[PDB]
């Protein structure tokens, strides 16, 4: 909600409370999942064509006792935007791969998990410097592109250390570069993205699988968003980038996400999605294994812009086998039931 | 404070800073206790008779250094309210036992501690699904009732695990059911509450006292709230529900709280309260011991709705003995001195 | 930003996002340093001459992954202000030594580090009770003084324990008393401050250097703040108060900070500063060592009140030697590059 707008600056304070419950045969995926998000979007008019902005978003879990409550920053960045030239922002933000893969990340509860947070330039992560050009200098409405640099987020000790270092190797990265191009026209969307990150010393020298010099993602995507119908698909082919449970990363992975949705006038929105991640030549005796594979059927009912409720059913297609147990990958179904207020 | 109210949605952002200091012979209860609370109450008009709402409240301690600052969510829930039918909400919220025991939880600093947070359905806890009926379908002004379900909040590992699991057994619970009825009329209040929770495997198989299949509370309460006078009393009889320091829980407990207050026109509000918790047949050689017992004398001076200061004197009536030392229960006096800004 | 002002109470919700990056040969000082701050300033008119107030400020780091995000309260206090008499506030707040040393704490990124947080009464710390007199009862415009008491912030276990205890001895303190006087007139500022804190048992009995009965600071300061020119200097002489890396504290220390700045009309603000901390008779074989010593050259460009960017270059003058390695003191340069949105 816009709670301030005065003398050239405005501030949107926004958030939500999701009363959320998971039902699953997997005990680790069963029970209260209530949480909230809080954020602000600030924007200031410097001149006719130049605006400064800042954004911050924070998740606070609501399913924990008061002795040990968990929370974190999703994004936190500042930037500058010049009309018919472009923008620059820096901070914790989304990787440019997500400019395309976000198109399928629209399920009621699940989805968007053929990749993780702090997972190279694929989703949210630290220290992105992002240059964006919107509508090609105002000459081609709908044509957007971005170039993105991610600085090294290293270890918390020893060699390859950064000031914001982290001992979990799955959350580290070296210097990376990425780009995205997208074109939207009368509801039809088409986009490509590419990212290339250096892998740090710790992630290649701790005995995990999917070691190598660089992490790489190549993404293509298509969507249709008009007349109350939402169709989208994305295919990403990764190298040393996709996480495989606890085992490490996938030498090669082929990720595919597809979604179909329809918005009824009275507020009902049914959703059918298919997500899949295929590990190829994973090593460690596993050759070719499904890292992820499930069908998602669900529905959100929008009371209005400020309130909704939804059910989401993750029909898990993975087999319980040696690879999934070793990696610690869930192969059980999850049904999500949620009640959501937002402002 | 209402910082937003527009096109059918309003948002109250509220909070306070309590500059607070404790004086006690017990070193663990002596010193700076400064803290703040922050929250929002959001509410949206869906129709003439249907409203959606969300609430979130957060405590941030202000008495710690910057290397290690502690904070937690008190409540976080969403819900729906239909006029002359009732409400439903879900999330971290207060247990329905508190619909009655809150009546004595009105002291300046102390009080309200014959029970804890995350202590079955007695106070704040995770995953409450709460149905409420207000004024009996609009036919009996003052008559309220509630039915409440709390889902299992289990361990963080092994058997009886939940996704929001917790290794502290005092903060766990199994499935529980509770109800409350209250009637208020021209300042006079009368109420009863009942709760029945299943106890998890860990809380019955870790060597503690007060083990058993279910936790149970039966509460009665009376109050008078009119003509600047506040009188209230509550009596709760619990089984395997009341915490006894570190020892475990009380097989049986008899809890009683009584308060008397008077609001002077110029802003002074003196308070006299008596709290007591009697453990019966506690085992471990005890067998009948006071778990809690103190008289509280205090006063709050309200400068206005936004500012006040208070002194609160917990005259501790417990004897320093084997049970209290073993349980780790404070038997020393505490004087609280506080300065409070709120909005 | 003032987001509420109604019926005698107003509330300023403020904050910023600093997209920040450090470049240094020291790996521990190199990389993403993005962070945000959030706070509110509340103030209520009780009468014509009496106002109640509350303030709270919070830092949330933006350079960490979502599994482990760090945050803390900077200040949290309530108080009362009577016109032409003075104010009283209590809580986590700034020590009165800072009434003078803040004058040099105005660099774009660095500076203000001849002392720490939770470092006796020198900067931010817990449990300050602060009495302030502004303009000497309204009889001498510009003449301010303060008396301040800090209650014991002790250990988290054993002897010398407080309820808000802390096991890091560098963040503990005993009872302390401090005072400040300042005089400002047509841009010219002059001030003195004195503080005297008791050192706790743990800080004198854990093998560190700079042990002794009391911590003491004596501070003098001068400044000029007018006609777009900012000049300021502070000299503090401390005893058992200044931190020396991990080694302990400095028996005696001589701290000096000097700054020169100029505000161009078009928004550029160049800054040149010199900071220095000289340890005297440190013991442990060290004798006389520079604890801190660097020159700071930098510049902030203000787009407007809500947006800016800056570069800050810490030219480190310390030699890499036995003392600096043992203490773990950085002797490498740091260049800071920041983009900042604030409201
Ligand atoms: C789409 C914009 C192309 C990226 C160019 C950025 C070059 C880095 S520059 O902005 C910093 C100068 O050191
Ligand atoms: C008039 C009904 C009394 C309240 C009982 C609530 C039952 C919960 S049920 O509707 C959810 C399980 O499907
Ligand atoms: C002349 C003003 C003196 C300021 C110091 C106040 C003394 C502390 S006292 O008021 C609290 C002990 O009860």
């Amino acid at each position: 909600a816009e709670i301030y707008n005065k003398d050239g600056n405005k501030l949107d304070l926004y958030g939500k409370v999701d009363g959320l419950h998971y039902f699953s045969d997997n005990d680790s995926k069963d029970g209260d999942k209530t949480y909230m998000r809080l954020g602000f979007k600030g924007e200031t008019q410097v001149t006719d064509q130049l605006t400064g902005y800042g954004q911050w978003e924070y998740q606070i879990q609501g399913n924990e006792p008061e002795s040990d409550n968990s929370s974190w920053t999703r994004v936190a960045f500042a930037g500058l935007k010049f009309q018919d030239v472009g923008s620059f922002d820096y901070g914790r933000n989304y990787g440019v791969v997500y400019d395309v893969t976000s198109w399928t990340d629209v399920l009621p509860e699940f989805g968007g998990d053929t990749y993780d947070s702090d997972n190279f330039m694929q989703q949210r992560g630290n220290g992105f410097a992002t240059y964006r050009n919107t509508d090609f200098f105002g000459l081609v409405d709908g044509l957007d592109f971005a170039v993105q640099y991610q600085g090294k987020n290293g270890s918390a000790h020893g060699e390859g250390m950064t000031t914001n270092g982290r001992d979990d190797v799955f959350e580290q990265n070296g210097d990376g570069v990425g780009g995205s191009i997208t074109y939207n026209y009368e509801g039809f969307g088409i986009g490509a993205a590419v990212s290339s990150s250096k892998r740090t010393w710790d992630q290649n020298n701790t005995g995990l699988i999917g070691t190598g010099d660089r992490a790489e993602t190549y993404t293509g995507g298509l969507k249709y968003d008009a007349n109350n119908i939402y169709l989208a698909a994305q295919y990403t082919q990764t190298y040393n980038a996709t996480r495989v449970g606890s085992l490490g990363w996938a030498n090669k992975a082929q990720n595919f996400e597809a979604v179909a949705q329809y918005q009824f006038d009275f507020g009902l929105r049914p959703s059918l999605a298919y997500l899949q991640s295929k590990g190829k030549n994973l090593g460690r005796g596993y050759d070719d294994e499904d890292i992820l594979k499930y069908v998602d059927v669900g529905a959100t009912y929008y009371f209005n812009k400020n309130m909704s409720t939804y059910v989401d059913y993750k029909i898990n297609l993975l087999d319980d086998n040696r690879f999934t147990r070793d990696a610690g990958i869930n192969t059980d179904d999850i049904v999500a039931l949620g009640l959501v207020y937002q402002f």
